[PDB]
């Protein structure tokens, strides 16, 4: 069980397979073994760096709407940052063409972050004009997205382990 | 870089541990910057002076907690 590499061997089995195939009926057997991944490692590895990430993502919401320097920074970084983070993650994971679960959770930040600098862009858009009307608007979307993003993605996060947990 | 250099395992190395530590200090230090921006917009005269204390705990605040997540890492891996 500890000899292995990269599986975690929980289960022994041993089995019949005697079939009937088209020259005859054979008698045989099947031993079988089953291998599950430490949980543990790939939680710190991939899925909490990345939760760091999109938190990051939200605190620019709660800097005012006149410090551009303060909330496009924050936000094409961290953007960067997750690119950088994913391509870490994408190139050690086993070559595959279909979508996996981790990948999933990735492209999921990926978007999380995406839309994190694109509310400031909105935010950015109808404070310029000079009606105090305008400016209430611009107020309101901040102190929406600094309680709705971490609803949302924990929403989401809800979906996905639900999903990924059978 | 390091990590796509380290042998394939799934299974929580000492490394891999020292690795987030580091991620999680730096993470924590662009969180510190946010709190002190955050109430020192206000223009009372009580919350500068929180603003300015909060950086003074970090000061040698952070340098201490690192510190001693630098005793426990170590000892821990020591043997
Ligand atoms: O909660 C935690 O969820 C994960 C994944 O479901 C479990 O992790 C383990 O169990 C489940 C089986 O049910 C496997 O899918 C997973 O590969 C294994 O690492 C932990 O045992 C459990 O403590
Ligand atoms: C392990 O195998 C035994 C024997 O068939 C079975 O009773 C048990 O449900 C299995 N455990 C798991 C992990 O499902």
């Amino acid at each position: 069980s500890s000899s292995l590499p990269s599986f975690q061997l929980t289960n022994t089995s041993t089995t019949y397979c005697t079939s009937v195939t088209n020259t005859g009926i054979y008698s045989c057997l099947r031993t079988t073994i089953q291998l599950k991944r430490e949980f543990s490692f790939y939680l710190l590895q991939l899925y909490i760096p990345s939760c760091m990430l999109v938190i990051v993502s939200w605190v620019s919401f709660w800097f005012d709407r006149t410090a551009i320097p303060a909330r496009v920074t924050l936000g094409v970084t961290t953007l960067l940052t997750m690119t950088a983070q994913s391509a870490g993650i994408n190139s050690q994971l086993p070559p595959v063409s279909y979508i996996k679960a981790i990948d999933v959770w990735i492209g999921a930040c990926m978007t999380f972050i995406f839309c994190a600098l694109l509310e400031f862009a909105l935010v950015n858009h109808i404070a310029n004009a000079g009606t105090t009307e305008w400016n209430d608007i611009s107020k309101r979307v901040d102190l929406i997205s600094r309680a709705l993003f971490p609803v949302l993605f924990f929403v989401f996060n809800i979906l996905y382990w639900s999903r990924f947990g059978h």
